[PDB]
């Protein structure tokens, strides 16, 4: 029933005797097994979905120790980035939503919570929480190698500097243009997750089509912003908010200078997007109505009509109407007033398609210019049209809309007909200073150039040589490697390691976490030196790391490194032996959500820096977990913390349950009723083994047919459980290791009810030995206890 005592007993033994801190001398390199799993970010408690991610490698590590490998399974903490910095500030301001999440979902005591205004307290609290939770879960971690990231952990920070100098020397670090969140009042870059409000909000790439308004003036453009540039071939008129203030302005870039008319808000925004803006005058909105403009694509000339649905504070403030496909434009066309002129009803709606002018929706739920919710109509159309839908218009006859959009935009762009304006999907993006953010284009953003073709090739080579579990994910990896472009690798805000040649930037979270597995190998020695007060991180130069990771052993280099570092040549030598022994990493594990980013970056960074013999050998990914049928959401409060699940059900029960539900990229669904039922079966498994352990087997026995049947079923389960685990098939392994044996055993006991002789006791005791062994990787605590009972 209660296993709290057994779990505590075994965790104390594992920790106090440092059972899981391996010594490389115990076995030759041929029997080494090194596995790591993406370290957690310390902004809060890990939940049961995370529990799966971290339990799989533990199961495998324990399975490997049982097979005879010398195993290393370490753990460390990620604290790089701006979220923790942002969260601290929100609690400082007493933001209701943040407070509630930390109180109700994470159960942080009230008084402790206010100390989180200092991001360092958030880090310390959740570091302690994550470590205890991993120890309470029975994870067989070599804690001597523990560390955390950023400049707050000098020795690791130095290792990161080395990594980045290496990338630089190879020409993999590039400076360039980028668009970032910016506070226009303070005039300063913002942290993406250090906002007062609007952190999920994406920056959108609006295509601004420069319609031509000609009237005695040699240069006047009315840039209409659209997310459907392909609909340029069907614009029947223009939209503008007659009540909104528009400006006529001089727009110059480099040496090109034009004159445009956009909303007053657009003019301010554009000033931060690589353009000099000088407003000429405010012109209301109605002052434009009735005017005609030329469609720079389809030579047509159209009218600028009134419409209170257009938002002057969205993109340019100018919209191009396409009623056949834009619900808003249709119901907007609906007229029945006086205005100024009326030549209406004239000119139909050119379609480009299921009716020609797909206005079903905009007439399938009623309408009216601003009844709102009109977007649900545009949602369905926009969604559909993108999926299927073939282009009607001549230039792109029978072409997929998705293709036409890409082509048209590509064409207007490299012709000057259209330009790009960045805009937030929502209007509530607010900085920590309390001001609405703007998007600013900068020219000095640092990138890691994953787009380098030579680099991509070496990455394909490394991928080819490694195992991918499930193999069905190999295609996605190949595609990510082909399609990857340079990636912003540093930020102005957040905790991290300063870019060594430009300290004003700190290396970003997905960029300081691609090869730290190499650091784990030397972490025990570094921590011992550090605790001994015999370490000056400043002496951990690129030269030192070059010797450790890239050079041939040299007693002379060790001797000269000893003089420069203050670290005994022998210790330096041992550190290098740890790395040479444990690498290459046998397995890198993580959620499937890291395939497009971290996991692929992990491959690139390894081929860019390490010798070939040290490239990764395998990646195993897992799916997600939902709770009672729903996604776990902190804002909704339906999150089950891993530590709470352990307290309530027992660690072995949580582990077996989660492992039993799914394998590879399949997801699982946590159900209280199922875990309760599994717990009862685990308790029965425990009692049965305890009962069988009392039997004493004598000499040889005379087996009956049912006994031989049972013995054969045990061998079957051993084989299948082992075959499944070699492939990280945790669900299939549990079906054999736990369910099959329990099912076979129950039938065995029914068939032998009333019988009790030596042959039967021999079968049952033999089963108990086999069963505890197959279950150990899953339920390690009760299995250690049962092994003592057995003898």
């Amino acid at each position: 029933l209660n296993f709290k005592a057994i779990e505590e007993k075994w965790q104390k033994r594992w920790l106090e005797a440092k059972i899981f801190e391996p010594n490389i001398r115990d076995k030759p390199k041929e029997k080494k097994f090194y596995i790591t799993v993406a370290f957690p970010y310390l902004s809060g408690h890990l939940h049961v979905g995370h529990a799966r991610t971290y339990t799989i490698p533990d199961v495998i590590a324990r399975f490997k120790r049982m097979q005879g490998y010398n195993v290393l399974f370490p753990m460390a903490w990620h604290i790089t980035g701006s979220p923790i910095v942002g969260i601290a500030e929100r609690i400082k301001n007493r933001d209701p939503k943040t407070i509630w999440i930390y109180r109700d979902v994470y159960k942080v005591p009230e008084e402790i919570l206010w100390t989180f205004e200092d991001p360092i307290n958030i880090v310390k609290y959740f570091m302690k929480a994550a470590k205890e939770t991993f120890i309470r879960a029975g994870f067989s971690v070599d804690w001597s190698r523990e560390f955390y990231t950023t400049s707050l952990f000098p020795p690791f920070s130095k290792f990161i500097e080395w990594q980045f100098w290496k990338l630089k020397e190879k020409g993999y670090i590039v400076k360039g243009a980028h668009r970032v969140r910016w506070d226009p009042v303070v005039g300063t870059p913002l942290g993406d997750h250090d906002l007062m409000e609007g952190e999920d909000v994406p920056i959108l790439d609006y295509i601004i089509i420069k319609f031509e308004l000609r009237e005695n003036g040699e240069v006047i453009y009315l840039p209409a912003a659209t997310l459907r540039p392909e609909t340029v071939y069907g614009v029947t008129n223009m939209w503008v908010n007659p009540n909104a203030t528009y400006v006529k302005a001089k727009v110059r870039r480099k040496d090109k200078e034009e004159t445009w008319i956009v909303s007053k808000e657009a003019a301010y925004k554009l000033s931060f997007q690589d353009r000099e803006i000088e407003v000429i005058e405010e012109f209301k909105g109605e002052k434009l109505i009735g005017k005609y403009v030329r469609n720079p694509v389809s030579g047509d000339e159209v009218i600028i009509l009134p419409a209170e649905f257009v938002d002057p504070d969205n993109a340019t403030g100018v919209v191009m109407s396409v009623p056949a496909h834009a619900p808003f434009d249709h119901v907007a066309l609906e007229d029945l007033k006086r205005e100024t002129e009326i030549l209406e009803k004239y000119d139909i709606d050119p379609r480009i398609v299921f009716p020609a002018v797909e206005e079903v929706n905009k007439l399938g739920i009623k309408s009216q210019k601003d009844k709102e919710k009109l977007e649900q109509a545009t949602k369905t159309i926009y969604k559909a049209e993108y999926h299927k839908g073939i282009f009607k218009v001549p230039p792109y006859e029978g072409k997929p809309v998705q293709e036409v959009k890409e082509a048209i935009a590509k064409e207007m762009l490299e012709k000057g007909i259209a330009e790009i304006m960045y805009e937030f999907a929502e209007k509530n993006v607010i900085s920590r200073f309390g001001n609405r953010a703007v998007i600013k284009i900068i020219h000095d953003q640092w990138f890691i150039d994953y787009g380098n073709p030579e680099w991509k090739e070496k990455a394909r080579k490394a991928l080819e040589r490694m195992k991918i579990l499930p193999e069905t994910r190999r295609a996605q990896f190949e595609a990510i490697i082909d399609w990857l472009d340079k990636k912003a690798c540093a930020r102005k805000i957040g905790l991290g390691t300063p870019l060594p040649w430009d300290p004003e930037w700190v290396i970003e979270s997905l960029s300081d976490s691609t090869i730290y597995m190499a650091y784990y190998t030397i972490s025990r020695h570094i921590n011992k030196l550090r605790q001994e007060g015999k370490l000056d991180p400043e002496k951990l130069t690129p030269e030192f790391f070059d010797y450790i990771f890239l050079e041939e052993f040299s007693e002379d280099k060790e001797k000269e490194l000893e003089k420069k570092t203050g670290i005994p040549a022998e210790i330096i030598h041992e550190m290098k032996e740890e790395f040479e022994y444990w690498y290459p990493l046998d397995w890198r594990c993580s959620g499937k959500d890291l395939i497009p980013n971290h996991l692929t970056f992990f491959i690139f960074n390894h081929v860019a820096i390490f010798r070939e013999e040290h490239w990764p050998k395998g990646i195993a990914v897992n799916g997600f977990g939902t709770l009672e049928g729903q996604k776990m959401s902190k804002s909704k409060g339906n999150v089950l913390n891993f530590i709470d699940a352990i307290e309530e059900n027992g660690a072995d029960v949580v582990r077996l349950y989660i492992m039993s539900l799914a394998e590879h990229d399949s997801d699982f669904d946590w159900r209280r009723k199922e875990v309760g039922k599994l717990r009862k079966q685990i308790e029965r498994f425990y009692e049965l083994i305890s009962q069988f352990a009392e039997y004493e087997v004598k000499g040889n026995v005379e087996l009956k047919d049912i006994d031989r049947w049972m013995l054969h079923r045990l061998n079957k389960a051993i084989k299948e459980t082992t075959n499944a685990l070699e492939e990280f098939r945790t669900r299939t392994a549990v079906q054999w290791a736990f369910y099959s044996i329990m099912n076979d055993l129950r039938w065995y006991l029914r068939r032998t009810e009333g019988r009790d002789d030596e042959a039967k006791r021999y079968v049952l005791r033999t089963l108990a030995d086999v069963w505890v062994r197959l279950m150990a990787p899953f339920t390690p605590h009760i299995c250690e206890e049962l092994w003592e009972k057995l003898g």
